């Protein structure tokens, strides 16, 4: 009576399909642009270790 | 006679993978790529 | 009559090697590294 | 009455191809450009 | 973290 969807065994398998699917192919725009604006981590890091040329500026003048 | 998920009662339940347009994200069209980059200069527009 | 790794009841599983693609990705074709470089030219843009 | 693959012994060997290969050879571009952006490590040292 | 262009200021002249 219960009734539902059986799965037996395993293996590749496809049910429920589209919806989820069809809006990833659509867009994810938040998370897309969130992990993309993320990314500058690289450019972050560079940055991080780029501060290096501050070498000339040892030379203080404290007087 | 039966084995696996049973569910009943009410609203929505999902089980299995149905990853259609996920795994067609992953074969990305090269040509959807490059459309990307190519309409970045509007962005670079609203930047400058 | 059995050996191995016997698995049953619902969704996904894997197990062995099927590093299809993967093997490929080793054995890169030469040509497809150059236009990874001769393309960065785009990057660079981006950059300047 | 289970069921199931078996691996008799072992040698070399391929099962549930495909997905995960083919992927890996089309992109794995988040973790490509990830541990390519942390090459720079190279660059930092030099400049430390 | 563009911030780090002010490696030119560390040059401090606090006389």
């Amino acid at each position: 009576e219960s009734t539902g969807n059986a799965k037996a065994e395993a293996e590749s398998r496809a049910e429920a399909a589209r919806i989820e699917g069809e809006g990833s192919v659509l867009q994810a725009k938040l998370k897309a642009q969130a992990l993309a604006i993320e990314t500058e981590a690289e450019l972050e890091r560079v940055k991080k270790v780029r501060e290096m040329e501050l070498i000339y500026a040892r030379a203080q003048l404290e007087l």
